[PDB]
């Protein structure tokens, strides 16, 4: 799945590769239930999707917090930006 | 861009949607970047390529507070989870 | 995302259209999080992996049981084959 | 057709990947079928697609069941919810 | 799921375009659970894949009818070739 | 090309996906022509498009012969609905 | 298309019609020849052959509609096609 | 990129399969800046994409000649259509 | 062809749309023009390949002079990059 | 991530790979960023995206100057129309 040959790519390049695509993949999935919970017409579907479109927010919430404690970057911005207050471009 | 049609879907969903994919898009960057970092044989090319891969680590980082600040469910779960100690799943 | 115009479907096949895609991105998830729960060399990571895995499998599990609820074949072909012994062709 | 290399995968976790993308491409031909089903102007075309969908939600059935007896997880979340009454989510 | 747009194609265009759509994904079925027939190392999966192999067959064969009875060229050219002996050339 | 890897697929098996995928090739451009038949508005094209569009139903009906002869199944299926009468679905 | 079709003109829309049909015919071209080589069923490669060389032939008739109907592929096609020497 | 793995394919087979991509991606590619002088507003960037639109034609009929050159169906069929009179079919 | 539909975005925009678009092709055919140099092992269309390769990197080159005359940020940071001496990062 | 195989190709090359998809995905992610830039309908947000896509165009220009040095037909196309006046073409 890596763009890279796995030869050319440190184990922690691959770990780390491994975290952001399960990141992305819940957030598409927050995204695309959120959308289905807009547009149902059936309230027994749409408090299902609710429900999942939730789960998947949390899946990324630890998978993220995997990648702040195993990146120094990651852990420098997180902290930059997370949780402030005031403009989030001057932060 | 959306999955659904425009005119089913609430103004917020469809901003968030906007934000979502902002930040698929930046973690997408930082993924592939950062492969290219180790892989590069050019240490200019891997010094460019490593600055632009934090970069986009900072625009996710970014979109990912508006998140926090515009559903209350990506809110809870980052303040559960985000800049913890010990096991994350508990 | 529906293949034919919205227009020329019945209500609910497109609630039911919205449930299956739901199904089908669980099940993928839970594959994609499968093998790589299998192939992590970073144990914090797998278990943030196995446990989503596995909430990606109860999602799975709510929205069939939507479908079996909600369309007749759905409910008959489930009941023929889930919960039984012997060989699965021969139920 | 994996996404990470067949040589790090249990045999199992492999079967299994043949099993959920079976059932996958199975729920997406009945989805695809139905909505013909509802789009055609043929009869005729129509009670084959509305037939063969059907084939393609038994062939998901089957296969779902092999995943049940194969994952005790797939097991006990299809013991919790499928065949019930009442409210999904509780 | 066409590529041009609807006001523009005739009606039974359009039909054997869900026909034809419906053959190839029964076809590209019939492949893909073929193979993993032969990979599959759990056999009560392989006798589920086999069936459901088998069945697609049968999903492209009576769609292939319908096209055949709903298309002069597809009723002469699969009149031509199919249940024939000597060199498909 | 092939879903599963070559080593461990059957040498008839991977012949006949190189047949199937001929097969839905060709179904394919039936179906794009026809509809760049009846959408083109220059008629010389839709000359071309037309002889085209049928010279692919022939290459579809050539391998598919082949399929025939070379899967017990595809020949029970196929000698059960082609050049029948009355309802398809029996 | 890529653009609405409301932008469009109707001559871009009837090339792109003809430009996409070859490319088509060129993509079955290669991936034909390609399963020609790697047929182990002699019977099946000669289908694959003689259907690559009808998608040769819908390639080159569409391309003759191309050159008929549009200047500039009528002069380049013009300048380079069944010369001798450099290409280039 | 190839569809069938490199070993199992002649060299000659490959080196045409460059070619034949080649031609593909430059078609596309008229085709999309054609669609977008159309489409454009601002008539440099109109200018800039209707020269690149004519290059990539030019791109397609020497990699086009290639094939002539090296493929004996290519050259027949070429030769019969390229440069008539009269119905094309 | 945009992700946005056209109706709420600025004329502007969908030209520098269609233009930075044309550059990421046109990128993206000498790269792979470039490598089928490298593998080809046949000079005639080696140099028919190499040809076009560069042709298409006029075509970039011409596409992102547009670029820089309509927008003042690819004009401030074009301007600070290219054609420089020493680490590009700390220019 | 190339179309041809590593073992064929020079290291330069795979390098200038690397370089060119760069740029090209900093170019795709300025266009969609301000398309969402006029889209949004919420100003912070928007803020956000500006920002970004910004930044993104100076990862594009720094990478482009990495391929003017490090290949001459670059260096000689981009000398002869980045920082003119008058027609393009
Ligand atoms: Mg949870
Ligand atoms: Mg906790
Ligand atoms: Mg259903
Ligand atoms: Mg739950
Ligand atoms: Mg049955
Ligand atoms: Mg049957
Ligand atoms: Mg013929
Ligand atoms: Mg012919
Ligand atoms: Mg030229
Ligand atoms: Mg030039």
């Amino acid at each position: 799945s890596t763009h890279e040959p796995l030869e050319v790519l440190k184990e922690e390049t691959v770990n780390r590769h491994r975290a952001i695509v399960s990141v992305m993949e819940a957030l598409e999935a927050v995204d695309w239930y959120d959308q289905r919970v807009d547009a149902s017409t059936d309230p027994e579907l749409t408090a299902i999707l609710a429900h999942n479109r939730d789960e998947a927010k949390e899946a990324a919430a630890m998978t993220l917090e995997w990648l702040r404690r195993n990146d120094a970057k990651w852990a420098e911005h997180l902290r930059t930006y997370l949780f402030t207050e005031g403009p989030i471009t001057a932060a």
